[PDB]
């Protein structure tokens, strides 16, 4: 859907923000700061397991720019691996937000954030 | 969400980035220069949903910047109006590609498109 690589990075880093801000505005309520609301917890959620299906058909071959590594290209095989096992870990995410379960979201948002974390010190400059 | 009123910029300009990409994709099949599969339509439909939700929040009162005009402030309801439109417009448009309709998905898509140029012209600068 992009009419150049430009575009595509454009794209993608628009969905990381989106997805980043959708993951990073429930710290406060893992950490207790905020309070818990099952139903707003869960609906954002859903959300953000829409958002996190949405970068990765924006690093197709050929469109190497914006903060992306070069190592995402030519190991293929290795960066699917780590998207589609971040997406795993968001949908153990989205089972502790639908069962209203705390303790399970706390521990879920964790593996998420060290699945963001490790993508992040191996694909991005 | 946002720390600070250019986080809610930022945030509202990549979601309305991929809420732009996510319809405009679609032109190449309305115009029948691309081939129509109702599924692939149908799936691209229920993300552009979830996204047409998203930028309004990032309009909250004091967020004045970006290309936004000053008057989506001053006038609430009337901003809410043409967001409120527009989203009924992407309920016409789902239904269409639910239905695996060429002919409805057309006429809705010119819809969407009638209601983005709109608020355009009207709240932005
Ligand atoms: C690889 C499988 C990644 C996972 C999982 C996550 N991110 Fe990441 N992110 C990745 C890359 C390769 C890039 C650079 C994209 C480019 O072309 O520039 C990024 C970028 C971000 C950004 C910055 C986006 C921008 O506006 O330029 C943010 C804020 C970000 N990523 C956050 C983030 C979070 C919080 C994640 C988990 C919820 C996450 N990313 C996962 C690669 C990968
Ligand atoms: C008001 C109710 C709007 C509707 C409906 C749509 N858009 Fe719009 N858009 C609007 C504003 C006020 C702004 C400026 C935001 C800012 O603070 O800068 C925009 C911006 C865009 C952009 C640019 C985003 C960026 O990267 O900076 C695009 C590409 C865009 N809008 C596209 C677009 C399309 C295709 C729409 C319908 C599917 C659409 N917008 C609706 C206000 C409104």
């Amino acid at each position: 859907q992009f009419a150049k690589p430009e575009d595509a990075v454009k794209y993608r880093q628009s969905a990381l923000t989106l997805m980043a801000s959708h993951f990073g505005r429930m710290t406060p309520v893992v950490k207790g700061q905020a309070p818990y609301d099952a139903a707003q917890i869960k609906a954002n959620v859903e959300v953000l397991k829409t958002l996190s299906a949405l970068p990765w058909a924006a690093f197709g071959p050929g469109t190497e720019g914006g903060d992306a590594r070069p190592e995402i290209w030519s190991d293929a095989a290795s960066f699917k691996q780590k998207q589609q096992a971040f997406q795993d870990n968001i949908v153990k995410l989205s089972a502790a937000a639908d069962a209203g379960d705390l303790d399970k979201l706390r521990a879920a948002f964790g593996d998420v954030g060290a699945s963001c974390k490790a993508c992040h010190q191996a694909y991005r400059k």
